[PDB]
């Protein structure tokens, strides 16, 4: 429940949000997967973490989300079973290919990584789970080019210009943050239909910067009140060269002041799956 025995530590994948993820093996022998252990140093702040990280990844049983297939917490030290995905994480993935001239990755593969992300979003949206978090970075690639959607918390130092961090505030994706979020600490589906706006620009950009790059953290604050405000000050993500038009629209709609203007995973999937084929 699972079998702790059954597991084989072969290497190090990164750090984690309360200790360590190896690649691991199963002999039931090359079935990888991937094991957070929880760290040996870890408080008692930590563990209960842990276990209701456990708890939530549970509920989430989709091909685009990232699985729990088992759990080694009825003794200690306490540990997460997940699929491996071999490409690891989805901004680093982009980051190092290019677009396809006329490590490549051609449009019609980044309409698939985006529509991977929207079906996965559309099935938390069924269970009423809202992300809080999307983002390429929390995103997992595990080819032929397969997304899940990941969780891996906002304390990892190689994103640490993605969070707004106020002493004693909660940490704030700002930049993929819908404005209501911002202003009011309001996180819905319709807000994390405006992050997958922002995370479908990050693809289109191959993740190549950052969204709102050349603005300081400040700027995106009153931008979203600038988007409160409603005078036709507010200021958008721009068009990522790879994107088309008909596409782009699709992203501003993800950034329409009203929650309920914004479209449905359902139409966001719809779109990518189908409509940006024509
Ligand atoms: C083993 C393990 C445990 C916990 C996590 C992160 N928890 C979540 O994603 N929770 C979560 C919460 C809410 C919503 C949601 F959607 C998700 C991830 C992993 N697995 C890896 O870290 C891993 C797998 N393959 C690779 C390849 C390279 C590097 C890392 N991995």
């Amino acid at each position: 429940d699972f079998p702790r025995s059954r597991l084989r530590f072969k290497e190090k994948l990164g750090e984690g949000q309360f200790g360590e993820v190896h690649l691991c093996e199963v002999d039931s022998h090359p079935l990888l997967v991937a094991v957070k252990i929880l760290r040996p140093d870890a408080t008692k702040n930590a563990r209960n973490d842990f276990l209701k990280e456990v708890k939530i990844m549970s509920r989430l049983k989709d091909p685009n989300i990232i699985r729990l297939l088992g759990v080694c917490v009825q003794d200690d030290p306490l540990c997460m079973i997940t699929d491996y995905m071999e490409n690891g994480d989805l901004n680093q993935f982009l980051s190092a290919h290019q677009l396809e001239d006329k490590p490549t990755i051609s449009y019609p593969m980044l309409l698939h990584v985006a529509a991977q992300i929207a079906s996965g979003m559309r099935y938390l949206a069924t269970l009423n789970f809202v992300h809080r978090d999307l983002a390429t970075r929390n995103c997992l690639v595990g080819e032929n080019f397969t997304i899940k959607i990941a969780d891996f918390g906002m304390s990892r130092n190689l994103y640490a210009g993605d969070y707004y961090r106020v002493q004693g505030r909660a940490v704030l994706p700002i930049r993929w943050m819908a404005w209501e979020c911002i202003l009011m600490g309001k996180f819905t589906t319709a807000s994390d239909v405006w992050a997958f706006g922002v995370t479908l620009w990050e693809v289109l950009m191959l993740c190549r910067a950052q969204p709102f790059g050349q603005l300081t953290d400040e700027q995106v604050i009153e931008n979203a009140g600038e988007f409160f405000r409603d005078q036709g000050r507010q200021v958008y993500l721009s068009r990522p060269p790879a994107c088309p038009q008909g596409l782009y629209e699709l992203m501003l709609r993800c950034w329409s002041r009203e929650s309920e203007q914004r479209p449905p995973f359902s139409q966001l999937h719809r779109f990518l799956a189908e409509d940006a084929l024509n």
